[PDB]
């Protein structure tokens, strides 16, 4: 298993969500960047996996359910088993990052990508480890009622670029927005 990491855009005033969607207009372009960060692996014959909660894969259209080309994991207690399309389901993310270890998968993944939301974000980037935080800034307020937590950047290094990830500012539907990409290691 390869490297993990989050994904996550975000508002000015830290919202990730309202109401189980997001708080912005749609932003094809910024999709179109989460579809491809998380979809490309880095070795032959291994697909990413993608792990969420419970209400992340519930918001996700339908259409859309099980991200293509991923291994798809849901995080849930109440779940029984994975939900209509989903692949995997795990009780905590210790469990699903210790599943990937397992001989049914380990051969499988590579990249592993936390997707949402809010207190699955917070676990990961709390815990000690090599992680990297691919984080796009909405420059503007958005009204939400999820956000994402706080980055420590005395542990997040900002990088200066990242192959595969413009660095300039991007601009959809009068929205302007950048792409960030932070590294700890601890
Ligand atoms: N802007 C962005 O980049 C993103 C935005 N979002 C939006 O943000 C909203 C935020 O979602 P949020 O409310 O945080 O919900 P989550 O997706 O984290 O789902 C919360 C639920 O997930 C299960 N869960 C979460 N963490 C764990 C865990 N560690 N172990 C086991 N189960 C877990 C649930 O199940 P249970 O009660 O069944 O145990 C818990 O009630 C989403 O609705 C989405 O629309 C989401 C991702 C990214
Ligand atoms: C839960 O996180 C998301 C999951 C899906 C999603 O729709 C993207 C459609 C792309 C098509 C595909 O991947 O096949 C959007 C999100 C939210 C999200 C958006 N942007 C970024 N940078 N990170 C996210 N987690």
């Amino acid at each position: 298993v390869g490297s993990l990491n989050c994904i996550v855009a975000v508002s000015q005033n830290m919202g990730i969500g309202k109401n189980g969607d997001l708080p912005w207009p749609p932003l094809r372009n910024e999709f179109r960047y989460f579809k491809r960060m998380t979809t490309t692996s880095s070795v032959e014959g291994k697909q990413n996996l993608v792990i969420m909660g419970k209400k992340t894969w519930f918001s996700i259209p339908e259409k859309n359910r099980p991200l293509k080309g991923r291994i798809n994991l849901v995080l849930s207690r109440e779940l029984k088993e994975p939900p209509q399309g989903a692949h995997f389901l795990s009780r905590s993310l210790d469990d699903a990052l210790k599943l990937t270890e397992q001989p049914e998968l380990a051969n499988k993944v590579d990249m592993v990508w936390i997707v949402g939301g809010s207190s699955v974000y917070k676990e990961a980037m709390n815990h000690p480890g090599h992680l990297k935080l691919f984080v796009t800034r909405i420059m503007q307020d958005f009204e939400s009622d999820t956000f994402f937590p706080e980055i420590d950047l005395e542990k997040y290094k900002l990088l200066p670029e990242y192959p595969g990830v413009l660095s300039d500012v991007q601009e959809e539907k009068g929205i302007k927005y950048k792409f960030e990409v932070y590294e700890k290691n601890d």
